[PDB]
């Protein structure tokens, strides 16, 4: 869910 980790 994060830019850096897009499944995070």
């Amino acid at each position: 869910g994060t830019v850096a980790v897009q499944f995070l």
